[PDB]
C-alpha cells in the first residue's frame, strides 16, 4: 500500500503559509511513505490533505490543506524538504491553451513517452528550466510554455519526432 | 496500479466513431491491463481508460473514457471499466452537478459514507433514484446541483452530511 508514487514530488521544497488562519498537521515518523500513506488515507487530519512535506533530517511529515498553488502559501527551499502533492488537487484539465497546467501527463497524443526539459537527448533545444521560471518545466511533464495555440506538448523520446502535442482536454468547452 | 483508475463495474464503451484507435489482447487479469496503460508501452495513443473482459480475459485500451464525445458506455456482466483518473476532471464547474471525480472526504477531513449505506445516517439518496449523476462508492457528488459544490453523508455520525473541498476550475 505505498502510495507515494502517486504523488507530484518536487525536491528540496517545503510550503509556508502567509496567511497565519491556514491549518497543517506534523508527526515526526520514519518514512516519507508513511506520510504518503496518511494523507491519501486521510486518517485523523482535520481537513483535506492535498499535499504533504517530509523533512529528511528532522523525520517529520506535515500534512497540509493546500498545495504550492493555494493562494496565502509559497514554496521555500531546503535540502532536507520533500513536496509532494495530492494530483486529485492539481488541475487535470487545460484552461485556455494551457500556459498555467501544472498536471503530470508525459506522453505525446501518439503515445510517445516525452523528453525531459533537463536533457539535450533526443533533441537538443532551448527551453531550459531556468530560462522558464513559473512554467514548471519539471521532469518531462507536457507544457505549454509560450502559450503556443496547440495546447502542451514536449519533445519526444522518440528521436524522428522532434516535438509533439499532448492530449489533454479543455476543462470547458460547449 | 490498478488504483489510479476510477473503477465501474459491470460497464464497457462502445466507440460510435470509427476512427478512434483500440487495442486488445488477451491477458490473465486486469491488473496487467492497468500495467500496460500506466506505462503506456505499446500503445499508440494516450490510454485514458481500459475496459478487461472477465469472460474472454482480454484487455481493451482506449484513448477516451466515458466522458469523451463518441462513445456510449453500456451494461455487460463480463466487463468491468477502469478510467485513468488523469482524464476524469479533478475540479468543478459552477455547482459541480457533473462531478464525477474519485474524491471521497469532506472539508473537514471525514471520510464519506457509502451512497449505498443507511449507517450511520439514513437517507433518499439511492443509487436509481439518480442514474446518470454516478452514486457510485462514497464519492462526492452534487446530485441536485446545490449551493456547496460536491458533498457527502459522513462517517461520522455525529456530522450527518457535508461539502467536500473539490477546487472550483477557475479557482487557480
Amino acid at each position: 500500500r505505498n502510495t507515494i508514487h502517486e504523488f507530484k514530488k518536487s525536491a528540496k521544497t517545503t510550503l509556508i503559509k502567509i496567511d497565519p488562519a491556514l491549518k497543517i498537521k506534523t508527526k515526526k515518523v520514519n518514512t516519507a511513505d508513511q506520510c504518503a500513506n496518511r494523507c491519501t488515507r486521510n486518517k485523523g487530519l482535520p481537513f483535506t490533505c492535498k499535499a504533504f512535506v517530509f523533512d529528511k533530517a528532522r523525520k517529520q511529515c506535515l500534512w497540509f490543506p493546500f498545495n504550492s498553488m493555494s493562494s496565502g502559501v509559497k514554496k521555500e527551499f531546503g535540502h532536507e524538504f520533500d513536496l509532494y502533492e495530492n494530483k486529485d488537487y492539481i488541475r487535470n484539465c487545460i484552461i485556455g491553451k494551457g500556459r498555467s497546467y501544472k498536471g503530470t501527463v508525459s506522453i505525446t497524443k501518439s503515445g510517445i513517452k516525452c523528453q525531459p526539459w533537463s536533457s539535450m537527448i533526443p533533441h537538443e533545444h532551448s527551453f531550459l528550466p531556468s530560462s522558464y521560471r513559473g512554467k514548471d518545466l519539471q521532469e518531462n511533464y507536457c507544457r505549454n510554455p509560450r502559450g503556443e495555440e496547440g495546447g502542451p506538448w514536449c519533445f519526444t523520446s522518440n528521436p524522428e519526432v522532434r516535438y509533439e502535442v499532448c492530449d489533454i482536454p479543455q476543462c470547458s468547452e460547449v
